[PDB]
């Protein structure tokens, strides 16, 4: 149940989950398309979610955490896969042992220091790295 921009772009929402306000360590999940890698949790916006809504709902399902929705880091495009992702920063404040994409699809999770996160990212998902590279691109 996908939704689309005024310009033909599938609306997506993602969220960089930090373990602290310091934003030093971000939580990545295993890919759905390719189990052997990591990603910044996020997904399509539903029939009528506010970008923030889809942000939160996505990390819950995919990463299985809950936390304080911070700023809109930015809208991030993808023209190999006509997408746009509202990316937010979330301070995780409730770790769940059981989340729904864990015990359904086999989604794995775990922290990385922002630089290291970027490295394991730019390999298969470079737009995701662009996210973390917007932090120092202030």
């Amino acid at each position: 149940t996908r939704t689309y921009d005024r310009e033909g772009f599938k609306k997506r929402a993602a969220c960089l989950c930090f373990r602290s306000e310091q934003e030093d360590e971000v939580l990545l999940v295993s890919s759905s398309r390719y189990p052997d890698q990591w990603i910044v949790p996020g997904g399509g916006m539903e029939p009528e979610e506010e970008p923030g809504g889809a942000a939160v709902r996505e990390v819950y399902e995919e990463a299985g955490v809950k936390g304080k929705l911070g700023r809109l880091l930015g809208i991030f495009e993808n023209q190999d896969r006509k997408h746009r992702t509202y990316v937010y920063v979330l301070t995780v404040t409730e770790i769940l042992e059981d989340w729904e994409d864990s015990v359904n699809i086999g989604r794995k999770r775990e922290w990385f220091k922002v630089e290291d996160a970027i490295k394991v990212l730019q390999c298969h998902k470079p737009v995701h790295a662009e996210y973390l590279e917007k932090l120092k691109l202030g």
